[PDB]
């Protein structure tokens, strides 16, 4: 398997997200036992004005940024963030749970 | 948007599932505070054996099938299961955590 490198953005590239960079929204912070965690929603049309190289095409979605890779895109955040993703089983992996009495 | 609707497999449809049955594997079950849980294995060979119309198009997998439909396609588990799905944000949603100090 072969993936993508991780890649900082030209200054014409980073020009073209502009116009998107205050319509980000951050959501409020929530937490567990070790971990605090926030979900951030670009503008949908910011999306097509991503690099094809920040996609995962397996997926649909953005590959797994590293630091410099989401603060480039325009998205501030304190200290200690890291992006996550949510991992879905392959279709022949059916998952089942039942209430505990 | 239009969504499949749950139906009951045709004698001759279950019935091409036999060879897989025995292969089926299932694991030991985990559990939370409120929920017990447990992930089934179907060899990869039987999904082109299942019917088109069990699969989610947009996901590529089994759409959540009720008690009847996965017991029918010869799983077997005590009672009180329910399938269920990992859910994965939009394209356009990114999440983010840190470790609490
Ligand atoms: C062991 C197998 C793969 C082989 C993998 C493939 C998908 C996995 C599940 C999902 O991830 C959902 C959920 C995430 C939690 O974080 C931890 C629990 C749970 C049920 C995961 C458990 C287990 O890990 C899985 C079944
Ligand atoms: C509110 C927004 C959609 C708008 C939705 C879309 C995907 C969602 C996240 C993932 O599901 C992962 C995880 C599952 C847990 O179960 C609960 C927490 C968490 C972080 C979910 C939280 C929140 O729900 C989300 C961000």
């Amino acid at each position: 398997s072969k993936s993508g490198v991780p890649r900082l953005l030209t200054a014409s590239e980073r020009e073209r997200l502009e116009p998107f960079i205050d319509q980000i929204h951050y959501s409020p912070r929530y937490a567990d036992d070790e971990y605090e965690y926030r979900h951030v929603m670009l503008p949908k049309a910011m999306l097509k004005a991503i690099p094809t190289d920040y996609f995962n095409p397996e997926t649909g979605t953005l590959r797994i940024l590293q630091e410099e890779e989401w603060r480039g895109l325009g998205i501030t955040q304190s200290l200690g963030w890291e992006m996550y993703e949510v991992h879905v089983p392959e279709p022949h992996i059916l998952l089942f749970k039942r209430e505990k009495d």
